[PDB]
């Protein structure tokens, strides 16, 4: 299956997906986010980021914490895998990660950290 | 020849390199892009940028424009063969392309976008 995704983040607080699963195979992945719609970013912004399903929690709460200047992401934080950046509508970002960060059986999660967003824009991410 | 090659962009506004040489049998190619230095993107990043060489001044000047938060290349820019993003010193990027992009003949350009740094940071990629 395609070593990449395109995902939509839009008005409505909803990405257009799920549940991703990465190609074992592949030596790369890589995701595409568009925010359809029309509400700017300080107002609707949508990042996609991947962390294991344990650390998502903490990555959501010291992301809100850092503000917008900041994409509402830790500087450092070293429980994120993969990120692309915050986007407003009409806006596009990608982020292409290593096969090889990810484990069999572990369990991955990717969210928007925009405050208030990670409660309905999540989900899994699995390697298979 | 190894089918990926290791970037440097420093301080002083220039690239180790001015001239890379795609090998015709790879299937893919990789740039490794990295800043030596101390000065931060918003006043030294440098960004690895592909195009033939008659659009280099398009991507330049319509990159210009798109601004900081855009790593000063036009959204959705359609001459852009391929590139990394736009990296402060101690940070790196890498960029894999397929090699079934480039055509024999044509003459491609790799150059930064990053504003007033095209003119000494620019060379030939030629696919040999
Ligand atoms: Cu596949
Ligand atoms: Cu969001
Ligand atoms: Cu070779
Ligand atoms: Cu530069």
């Amino acid at each position: 299956a395609e070593c990449s995704v395109d995902i939509q983040g839009n008005d409505q607080m909803q990405f257009n997906t799920n549940a991703i699963t990465v190609d074992k195979s592949c030596k790369q992945f890589t995701v595409n986010l568009s925010h359809p719609g029309n509400l700017p970013k300080n107002v609707m912004g949508h990042n996609w980021v991947l962390s294991t399903a344990a650390d998502m929690q903490g990555v959501v709460t010291d992301g809100m914490a850092s503000g917008l200047d900041k994409d509402y992401l830790k500087p450092d934080d070293s429980r994120v895998i993969a990120h692309t950046k915050l986007i407003g509508s009409g806006e596009k970002d990608s982020v292409t990660f290593d096969v090889s960060k990810l484990k069999e059986g572990e369990q991955y999660m990717f969210f928007c950290t925009f405050p208030g967003h990670s409660a309905l824009m999540k989900g899994t991410l699995t390697l298979k």
